[PDB]
């Protein structure tokens, strides 16, 4: 019993995390096999920032420029190329601590772990969901880009988050491990648009199912409701319209509860349209999003 | 900037987490150097709980009886003790993954995180704060006993808790790293009250001063208090008194901000007085205590 805002283990990620300099600039870096993935931003200087042209940046660059230290111990780059808004230092030597990986690009609604990193050394771990707007609402300092997110399958880790910014609103914005940015984003020093932003609904409803699992039950009522009926609520309160395969998703813990997924989603209805009247679930005195129903169940279920 | 419940990253415990079965009973070790450490509860039968007899029952075991497994390899049990609530298994193989360590009893209101485990595998990080009480609201399932709780300071983790029970609450009970419970908690299957719990005020202020640093403000006010008038309102709603001890500590963040803590408390006490009114602080709906003031400095500065 009990239900936290769990990480995965960080171990398999913190054996990867490396220093990447180049010229005044400090970032993180991540070394599988014998490649070191950190953003591209790290061949500017502050002043750089406001326009880079990476492409002539770059091309300022040897492999010699770029300085790569895991822990203690240096590593010879021997190779360096440009994909999307990651650079890719190809090493002469493979990480011997490389773990079974692969490079995912992850849907907004999504939850993943970040190991935030800075010289090359970590700080913390903490789980995040990948906003609807494509954002994420993390605890990011200057020094903690190339710090990244994922998620772990037993042996097998799968990056999905590499740090790139801050907007001027304090929410971060980054790339998946091609490089590619989650959202509108571009690696400049402007302010930028994030979308409107919704509550993540499955989730709720899967922390809604979380919450009955570990004895949290006043907010369940004596009503139903429709997927239409549903929405209009969801609507007026900037939430994700829900589908039947949000309703699919939630079918696990469904069966196992025994609670009809139209009647927990009258449960929502009534707490957005009441508030919680001074009251709380699981230890939150709002309606939880961060918490996928996969998290749930494998919390719930105690998965290793 | 952003501000998340972090925990340490867990590389140098998961290292250390053993499998340990007696009998039909399977829980967690940890295992430091040539010696695993896990609840004495693992010579138990369900059966046993009720009211169990540790010596008599430990008698009845040997070193051969103590199956100890790293993952896929076999430890070899070369002698047995128990000590307080927990039992110390001497192996005959020191732990090649030891991290520099330390065993440390926290005092209440102290923070730290937890590696959950089962079947020697880790599950999940989290950060918990140790009640005033004694308890911990955690999230552990039958199987997870053994789990550590734990600090690191650079090179150094500092074992503070290992989980032992769920109480008829659902709240959580476990010992230091020498088997002594924290609170008056004992390893058996029986009704046991925790004692009258309150809000950790120094971290709630810790919290506030992060808010302000990360942002959020619209909480600070015109006005002042004393440690007597803030502890006359922390005493109707159920916050520990304040203490120049308290003050002291909140030294360096009062210095960063410039906000008093007396002003600060003055904040507090309106926010206690009134709500918030519909609005959150870092995300929370509620006055966090989770977070203490050298984990608010931690975070706001990027130690690593
Ligand atoms: C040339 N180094 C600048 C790095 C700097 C950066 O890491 N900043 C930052 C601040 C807080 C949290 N997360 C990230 C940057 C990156 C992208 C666009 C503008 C500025
Ligand atoms: C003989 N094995 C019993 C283990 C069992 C136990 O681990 N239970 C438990 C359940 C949920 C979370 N955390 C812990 C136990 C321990 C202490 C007192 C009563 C029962």
């Amino acid at each position: 019993s009990g239900f936290r805002k769990m990480a995965f283990p960080s171990g398999k990620v913190e054996g990867c995390m490396v220093q990447v300099t180049c010229g005044t600039t400090t970032l993180n870096g991540l070394w599988l096999d014998d490649v070191v993935y950190c953003p591209r931003h790290v061949i500017c200087t502050s002043e750089d920032m406001l326009n880079p042209n990476y492409e002539d940046l770059l091309i300022r660059k040897s492999n010699h420029n770029f300085l790569v230290q895991a822990g203690n111990v240096q590593l010879r780059v021997i190779g360096h190329s440009m994909q999307n808004c990651v650079l890719k230092l190809k090493v002469d030597t493979a990480n011997p601590k490389t773990p079974k990986y692969k490079f995912v690009r992850i849907q907004p609604g999504q939850t993943f772990s970040v190991l935030a990193c800075y010289n090359g050394s970590p700080s913390g771990v903490y789980q995040c969901a990948m906003r609807p707007n494509f954002t994420i609402k993390g605890s990011f300092l200057n020094g903690s880009c190339g710090s990244v997110g994922f998620n772990i399958d037993y042996d097998c880790v799968s990056f999905c988050y590499m740090h790139h910014m801050e907007l001027p609103t304090g929410v971060h914005a980054g790339t998946d491990l091609e490089g590619n940015f989650y959202g509108p984003f571009v690696d400049r020093q402007t302010a930028q648009a994030a979308g409107t932003d919704t509550t993540i609904t499955v989730n709720v409803l899967a922390w809604l199912y979380a919450a009955v699992i570990n004895g949290d039950r006043w907010f369940l009522n004596r009503f139903t409701t429709t997927l239409n009926d549903f929405n209009l609520v969801a609507m007026k309160y900037n939430y994700e319209p829900l589908t039947q395969d949000h309703v699919d998703i939630l079918g696990p813990l469904s069966a196992q509860t025994g609670i009809a997924v139209l009647d927990m989603c009258a449960s929502l209805k009534e707490l957005l349209q009441n508030g919680m009247n001074g009251r709380t679930i699981l230890g939150s005195a709002l309606l939880e999003d961060e918490f996928t129903p996969f998290d749930v169940v494998r919390q719930c279920s105690g998965v290793t």
